């Protein structure tokens, strides 16, 4: 039967069986990692999908501990009327297919007792939403109210609205395209062939032998991280100051390098350099238009009420694609611009200015689901 | 006498002794590679200066032939009537200090008979000047008419503009910015350790084991070249779609992934891993204003007639910088927006309207 949501602020484990893949592979036995934030309304009418980026797992909000290693990447917006208001929604988070923090991944066992490694099928961003949906449908949930997200996850989101239009209310579509670009396949195949350049990769069958490609996700990582600044604010926080007392005219560090090093360890603590791989692979797959005759037709046949949010200093998925995203879902009343320094990490760090979007999404979606009988 | 220049389109190798560096090493028994392009003038008054970028060497112009597998990296810029009207000018090119295509760097042999790699020093582009200036000195010359240079080779340009005033009567700095940025610094430190991070790099005395870090220059030079493209002309060029009849829903490649994978290749065939060290390592050090008072003093302190030019797509050397440049100068009347879909290597693709921008600094020169 239906299995029940995980208490609050805990992770459930919901096994959803075989998913066959959009390029045809079946990849067996799959779980989906799920947290939440609120109570499940009786009509189960009140879902809200928060859907994380590359890096992001189902730690939506709430204090590092208890398995986490850092505090939710977007701690505050779900609680007693926050911008999710858990009054009442139900904001849900899973572990995206491919991921390492709880669903199937690279890392997971295959199901001759090895992981999966280099057997790990390519996924897309639709078998992201489709293992999404079984999830949900495995929890009793088959209508959402809202789907969230921004990046990777505005990616999700957006598949999930034009894919399932009959099944959402109104989305929040932040910082992404319809398409990936060829400046965002460039980096991320780039990023891709870093790790696999990495000796530890071990073809991707690296996993349990006690040697990892941690050195070439770092450097991954550091590309990634400049993708995701403002130039001019890195440029105002930083400059060419040397780290600390160092002496970069003798081979010292400059504090641009050293906070670059820095980011990289940290991910290299906490992420799966085969997860890297299989999202960022899944990240240049992105294509609304892919199988429904384009990028254009996809979106203007999408009938649903959605919030597009771009930031200004973006340099990963630049503004332009957000007013395309804007003018073509007949839903968008227009581009809400994110006026932020921070470049893309502004869908993580403009708390204030991201969670006034969300806002404007749940109030949409409250009145619409007034309106939806099922 | 002095040392002869090269016949027309041939490498001169000029040595200069002992370099002291800024950083107060002395590198001994420096070589500096050039070639030139048209008469030097009785007064040895004529010569325009040109000023390579990261990857580029003294083949300025001039057909793919013996010693040069490729196409001079600013093909046609001088010549008879060319923008360096070689009737009236005589265009010199080095291979820049560090470099791989003839002049010293990590490659070439220290006074212990075994390759620098690892025991090369750290040389900022200030270093870079002085070789030049030492070079042209061995070669008689003594001032120049004209600097011009894009991206690295516009930092040569600029810090020759600022250092030696006296010494040059005008320059085109394009693409470049006063100082190096943080972005600049965060993408060329971390090339720099994708190359140090390759196994066969060796602790970067690779040089003559038969292994060599090119995997990771590969790495370098895709990133790299990200940041030298615009970013609407690439996805105009290649958007998502596959490479010819691959998939990449199953593992194929994308069209710009391939492309990339091509560029990479491309530089392992010619370049050095260690020169890209060297030189990625003087750009991150570029810094007009070091020892003037910063960089306001010290471009406020340059009289020269300088064309300073901007790409208004480049994404590495964003048009603030040249924007900047412009204002500071006082020989600048203005910022040249280059108003291109080429990103940063608009230095090296608008050829017809770089050499316009040439043609405007040899008049200021006169």
């Amino acid at each position: 039967a239906t299995v029940p949501l995980p208490a609050e602020g805990e992770i459930g484990l919901v096994h959803i069986g075989a998913l066959t893949l959009e390029n045809g592979t079946v990849l067996p036995d799959v779980t989906i990692a799920v947290q939440r934030w609120g109570e499940l309304a009786p009509d189960r009418g009140n879902v809200v999908m928060v859907l994380h980026a590359l890096t992001g797992d189902s730690h939506v909000t709430g204090p590092a501990g208890d398995g986490h290693p850092t505090a939710g990447w977007w701690d505050g917006v779900a609680g007693p009327g926050a911008p999710i208001d858990t009054d009442h929604w139900c904001a849900i988070a899973t572990n995206v297919l491919g991921g390492c923090r709880g669903s199937t991944g690279p890392g997971s066992l295959a199901p001759d007792g090895k992981p999966w490694g280099s057997r790990f099928p390519q996924i897309t961003i639709r078998d992201q939403v489709a293992a999404d949906r079984a999830a949900l449908a495995a929890l009793g949930i088959t209508e959402v109210a809202a789907v969230v997200g921004g990046s990777m996850g505005g990616a999700r989101a957006l598949e999930w609205l034009v894919t399932h239009p009959d099944d959402v209310r109104a989305g929040l579509v932040l910082a992404v395209g319809a398409r990936a670009t060829a400046d965002q396949i460039g980096t991320q195949s780039t990023q891709v062939a870093a790790i696999k350049a990495d000796p530890d990769w071990q073809g991707g069958d690296y996993h349990g032998t006690g040697r990892a490609p941690t050195e070439g996700m770092e450097i991954a990582r550091r590309f990634a991280h400049l993708t995701y600044r403002g130039e001019e604010e890195l440029d105002d926080r930083f400059a060419n100051t040397p780290q600390d007392d160092e002496d970069p005219l003798t081979g010292g560090r400059y504090a641009v390098q050293s906070y670059l090093e820095y980011q990289g360890g940290k991910l290299a603590r906490r992420f799966d350099p085969g997860t890297y791989v299989v999202l960022s692979d899944a990240l240049s797959s992105h294509d609304v238009g892919r199988g429904r005759g384009g990028v254009e037709a996809a979106l203007r046949s999408c009938p649903v009420p959605v919030v597009v949010g771009g930031i200004t200093s973006d340099r990963l998925y630049p503004i332009r694609l957000q007013q395309e995203l804007a003018e073509l879902l007949p839903g968008c009343q227009g581009l809400d611009v994110v006026d932020s320094i921070y470049g893309h990490d502004g869908f993580l760090v403009e708390t204030e200015l991201v969670g006034k979007l969300i806002r404007r999404t749940l109030e949409l979606a409250q009145r619409l689901e007034h309106h939806h009988h099922h």
